[PDB]
């Protein structure tokens, strides 16, 4: 029985694995993610207010792990968001990233056809009792190189050395989620659409937010993900290009704040 993989991993080894075109679950349905967002066709909707964050400010030591597909930090319901047009508070479950080693191919979403060097996803789950297509709220930040070191990221980057192989975990030095995000001014403009998880089983229960302004990291910070992390316990295939191909918008529309 073969298991799901990204294209780069079928291309780089003898392992039979299900490339994205052949993924099971809900991955072949029609409200899938990621997508290309034509920014001029996204209409402003004033229901889309500022996000409020909470526990994002608190400095913590987080578990971060290599699950064979990405690096994931486990957020354990220690933070939450509301506003942003969302119907309730959503509790933060995990944060992971998608990336390449070249500047124009590591993001999952694209804006007006441009792809970025990485994309970070902070996955949250709707809190119950306020009342399915918006059970999961994913905050997606696009990442490109900049001249400066993004210091907030350094404890994530440094922990990568301790989790080179799939199934390894480690603990990051004290760090807050806010250290990963840009200033609140950069959080004003975002795009919104309803879609899916981007790995199997690709359940169509996500309310997506893609912030318009990319985060910046130093090029060596971005490169560390592909230089330190592997898709295989033999460490023969560097983890990069863990990116699902673009899906069809279909009937859906994208709106923006
Ligand atoms: N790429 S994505 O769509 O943002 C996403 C969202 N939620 C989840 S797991 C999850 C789902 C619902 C509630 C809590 C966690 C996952 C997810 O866990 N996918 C399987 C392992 C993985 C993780 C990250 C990258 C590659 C592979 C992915
Ligand atoms: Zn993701």
């Amino acid at each position: 029985e073969s298991h799901w993989c990204y294209e780069v991993q079928a291309e780089s080894s003898n392992y039979p694995c299900l490339v994205p075109v052949k993924w099971g679950g809900n991955c072949q349905k029609d409200r899938q993610s990621p997508i290309n967002i034509v920014t001029t066709k996204a209409k402003v909707d004033k229901k889309l207010g500022r996000f409020f964050f909470s526990g994002y400010d608190k400095k913590q030591t987080w578990t971060v792990q290599n699950n064979g597909h990405s690096v994931m930090m486990l957020l354990e319901n220690k933070a939450s968001i509301s506003g942003g047009g969302l119907p309730a508070p959503y509790q933060a479950k995990q944060l992971h990233l998608h990336w390449s080693d070249l500047p124009y191919k590591g993001s999952e979403h694209s804006l007006d056809g441009e792809h970025f060097a990485m994309e970070m996803h902070i996955v949250h789950e709707k809190e119950k009792g306020t009342s399915p297509e918006d059970e999961i709220a994913v905050l997606a930040f696009l990442v490109e190189a900049g001249t400066q070191v993004n210091e907030g990221f350094q404890p994530l980057v440094e922990a990568l050395s301790n989790i080179p192989k799939p199934e390894m975990s480690t603990t990051m030095a004290e760090s807050s989620l806010l250290d990963l995000l840009p200033k609140e001014e950069k959080l004003r403009h975002y795009f919104r659409y309803l879609g899916s998880l981007t790995t199997p089983t690709c359940d169509e229960k996500v309310v997506w937010t893609v912030f318009r302004e990319p985060i910046q990291l130093h090029r060596e910070q971005i490169l560390a993900f592909s230089q330190k992390l592997y898709y295989d316990k033999e460490q023969t295939v560097s983890m990069k290009d863990n990116v699902r191909p673009l899906q069809q918008l279909g009937q859906r529309t994208v709106i923006k704040s």
